[PDB]
């Protein structure tokens, strides 16, 4: 049993290791093998994870990804296609056309998933010539990738995850004073586009205590908003729902990614020597990714059966959208296998955005998939975040030439 | 055989009179029955019609509404809720937040929506428990509506009409020196909203002449019909175009206020006329829909109506803007195969929009009114939802009261 | 927390309680009350069950349905409409058109149905009126009146059950050596009419061992290799039809064979100190998980919504589903043989058919009901046999 | 514009031939060009068709499949693998196993089926790589051959055919005195499986009249009263089995006979100047019109309803979208049309159902050339046999259709 690591030089790998180690006794791990295509970062990485090892389990570098993935039965994707530089473009190009410039959320995504595909067409064709593993997805836009592997590569077994739905429940559980397992949610959308209904803690409904204990806490909803609406809201809705506040606040700071640069510049010099991890890590971005990934590589591998949400196929979870949109939704997880829970009908309010996010993805992934500028100027038109007619030639113009040793679209 | 005309006093009612002299030829009217609220605008109008009907059949007013619809087999809307004093709200209002002020389009269609559906539920009811006759629509929002009465009110003899199908279909057959019949569609959308993908001219695919020709005639320009590659809506430049048309909107002249001026022109005219003056084709689809409902000929319009598998795509249930065969009181939808993707998501998020809207309505609620307002794609951001609503409101506090 | 029960004197009721018994250390049971049409013969049963309980819960008796569910969290459904003197008429009767007399399968079922329609009606309304419980359902056939509660009385809280399922799960389980959880099955159909695609053990793909293992009155080895279905034994009465109606038509009609049986029970339930030599573990184990929060996987029968793919949401199914607090979801399944398909459609359009019938009180759609059934009469005696089947059931339907 | 036929040695030819004069006046048609495996046959009746066509189109004789679709628009098919001796069969087999034994129906039209396959495979895939024509089906089982094409070879323009639908709207046509376009019907099911649940004629319902009608072998008045369908008479099979094979079990084999008729008219055809009585009156004749008139209204821009087997498409919203059903569709312009006619009837869907998974239960064994799977497929027809003669029954359908298909 070995699990594979690509993007081993990822300042989150110390985090993700303590997961395996705390997994590690409830399943059997032979070895961890990392891959990174900077192999002088991960270097200083993986030596801060074997003082942290301990020999619990083989900690093993591979020169190649197909030497790391050959023997894996689980492969997480963790790395970032055009580093912390392309990240600095996505959030920084659309800003001058007065766009939401973003990470994983509008144009800025749109650059991200063109930057990605190629590598996770490579990646996932290598995978499912030699191992056949499950595949876990942080590297993003984690959603959009999996549409693409899941509807355009037909990888199956291509589970996309995120931060947020493990930091939601966290949040619920220490509300609450109940374990993770003890909340179950009513919860639906896209990567970063999601919606929850129902909050469940130890089998009562309590939702009505979590909405007006949200009021109790200029950047976040109103209290209105939550009594309107009656969902409980991604944070990430607020570049949608909020758009002048949130671009006002973008264009008038450091743009994210060079705060990021500085942040990871520090943890790096720490892991030369820690021997213990910082707690720098710990407070920020998404630190607990790492116990999401871990939880659910447990319960792929026990016949226990838990809940985990996940980014997949819909199938029937919302009864009221297509089965093939990929959504991100609890699944019953139990022995390598996902299966999708009845949820019933999602809200209109929700649905809104989820379609029209998901015919951009799609726009995108056709864009991409026929290498085509002027497919690439529908999708980017498409997105309700996208640019006016105007701006939009300009506009996907920057963003081919800033990424062009990542695609190449003609 | 019986039609009633629901706002009669419309400016538009000359030209739909028209409309039935043509058709009375081929189908068999005895008389057409008018109603307005506002009697004396009805007068003026009607008493032009009766100058230009000449005895061909009986024109009759209704000093109520039942009056009007009890033996109808045809009824007509095509009143305005709130007038252009609220037409005028709904283009200015929006404003002041930098938001679209459109008739239909965007936050304005939204107060226009709230202002009907009291009335309509009201009309539809009374034709549901009279004559049982087959309803076409004009007034505004008239897709939504649809969904509406469709939908919500389940009524089915409802047929939602506009006037670009038709305009379009008359330029295509001006183009190619057809008749309006030898033009064939692939078209879909919603009300303002709606996609070209193929065109047919005497059974000939000239989809690729149509788009070289456009190129040759505040529109968008060659690139996008290269790149999106559908004949889209001239609406759509509000959500494709939105800040070029924010500017245009607030910087002239709200449109209602020039649409007073030109309806206080005709209806001087009107008083004097004994034919149309040259000073508006929605006419000819109304005529030509009831004409086809009339006849077992069989013959396509495009109308607002159920989907009911002619997008495969798109759920059954979503009233669209589509090619329907019509005969025999029976309007049947016709295959079209998948819609776009592009198309879909500006499809997809405003039906969620209008039946959000609607939903609103019904339980008669503020804040699911908020909820549907930011379900907009050019609606208003959360910072001045409130603010906007409370606006709507007060404007139309005589039309509609939310709680 | 009260558990209600509908047709106490059932011969089944000691097993049922057993159940209640072994689940009541894991879950909080206050009381079980009994009700039923024949107060003397729940008397007695009623009588053994507080000797079993020995006051670990209180065992009470209502006079009146009402009075039995208004309090109740749990309903359970276990009466049989005309008793064995009807499913005697339902084995019997359709014998003489050269079909399939069957409890729950073909004519018989659809008899059976037509009694029951009138009582679920008038007790799942009081049940709504006042306590708004989970009624869990024996009665049959279950999978049709499930059918009709869910999707005409539109009670949302109605699940379906059946003693297939379980009794299935229990002999992989034994088979392998592993607990009843340890197995996990693609499992879709109507009740009884139902199949097994896939089998998995502790997270193992045995589905090839059971194939060898059952190889080891019932289908030939080729049947495997070509249907590659585990079939539940009813299909043998849609598969084997010449077969089936050879054996049912000379030997004793069953629910006579029943009757001995019961009465046997009966004369030992007076003074039986200890249950005599499945049901009621699925009963128990399904309002063992209903109430706590830990979240187990139960076959039951309920609306499709999404578990087979290639199947409306609304057909009702017997499929597995993730059962916690109260709630009840449904499992990702992927697709359904186009084989089993077959026989699914035929009699949920069958199912339905015969609900509209009863709701209209037609005998016109009573007809067309019995002629779309795939054991059904030909048109040449579709008219004597539903003459006869109203004929026998005169008090318990009326239809004009 | 050339069209192709297929099978031109088929009796039905020169009723054809009528058909496509008739429209050649409305239509402009240059050439018809005939193709059969059997010279000799095709020679006698094209000899005919040239004294009927007189020189209104040029009429010619390929003596290649390919040779003949080349430069076609449109391609009949109207041959019969296996010819009478395989109808022969499929009605003689079933019979000893106390099953239906029917050219299209039951057991019959599984084996009819399985010996199509083969050569619509052939077929479909030639006219694929040149001429990309339409296909007008008359082979047997048309609907089932349709569901093949459509779904699994994925030739889109591949059209079936059959003769009930024209037959009962003539019928409807002349109890009411109007034209067959005047009649609109809510019609659909499988070919040779469907059911009508409205008429219309000249815009008014007159479905009353037409069951009243009805009722002045066949089903009595109550089944019309109970299940207010008008149900196509292959039907019978399934609802009056027991009196059905009484009735084919007990008299000469329908195949036996049409041999002894076709023998007739090809004697007749020697010498004929004007097409003979008896072929009017025999077999379904008037296939000829409905191929001849979808031909006519694919040509031109006009648009007009033609009750043809094609994918569902929201025709019936109670059923899937690419189920091949026959229903009314709108053609124009070389394209056809689906209608909206909203719920199918629960009893009639009980059939469209099961059949429609028997017949990709037949696709899926041809496709993967599976005895295995073949015996699952002949177990789930309504008709079938039961487990204890499956085995049997397949290995003497196979025995028998040695030379047209094999089956590991």
């Amino acid at each position: 049993m070995r699990i594979a690591v690509i993007g081993g030089g990822s300042s989150y790998t110390p985090e993700l290791v303590k997961g395996l180690l705390d997994i590690s006794e409830d399943v059997r791990i032979d070895e961890v093998i990392f891959y990174d295509i900077d192999e002088e970062k991960q270097k200083i990485v993986v030596d801060f994870v074997k003082r942290l090892v301990k020999d619990r389990f083989k900690v093993l570098i591979s020169d190649t990804f197909e030497g790391a993935v050959v023997d894996a039965k689980y492969v997480i994707f963790q790395f970032r296609p055009g580093g912390l530089k392309g990240r600095e473009n996505d959030e920084g190009i659309p800003l001058k056309y007065g766009l939401i410039g973003q990470e994983t959320t509008g144009v800025g995504g749109f650059s991200a998933a063109l930057r990605a595909f190629p590598i996770v067409e490579e990646y996932v064709d290598t995978v499912r010539k030699t191992s056949n593993a499950t595949i876990v997805n942080f590297t993003n836009p984690s959603g959009h990738i999996t549409e693409f592997v899941r509807n355009y590569l037909e990888y199956e077994k291509f589970i996309g995850l995120c931060n947020v739905p493990i930091n939601f429940i966290r949040e619920i559980a220490e509300m609450f004073s109940a374990r993770l397992e003890d909340v179950f949610l009513k919860y639906y959308g896209l990567n970063h586009l999601s919606f929850i209904e129902k909050v469940f803690v130890k089998g009562e409904d309590v939702t009505e205590k979590v909405f007006e204990n949200l009021k109790l806490k200029d950047e976040d909803f109103p209290t209105w908003f939550y009594d309107s609406v009656r969902l409980i809201v991604n944070p990430y809705l607020r570049y949608y729902l909020m758009e002048k506040k949130m671009f006002k606040k973008i264009s008038t700071h450091e743009l994210r990614a060079r705060e990021v640069m500085k942040i990871e510049k520090e943890l790096f010099e720490k892991y030369r020597t820690a021997v213990e991890i910082p707690e720098e890590l710990t407070k920020r971005g998404g630190s607990m990714y790492s116990t999401a990934a871990a939880h659910l590589i447990r319960d792929l591998e026990t016949d226990e059966g838990k809940i985990h949400i996940v980014n997949t196929r819909n199938n029937g979870s919302i009864e009221n959208l297509p089965d093939d949109y990929v959504l991100e939704i609890p699944c019953y997880v139990r022995s390598g296998r996902v299966h999708t829970l009845s949820q019933g009908k999602g809200d209109h309010f929700a649905l809104s955005f989820i379609h029209a996010v998901k015919m951009y993805e799609r726009l995108t992934i056709e864009a991409y998939l026929k290498r085509s500028k002027k497919l690439a100027l529908k999708a980017l038109l498409s997105h309700p975040l996208g640019p006016d007619v105007e701006d939009a030639k300009d506009l996907l113009e920057e963003i081919l030439e800033a990424n062009r040793e990542y695609v190449k679209l003609g």
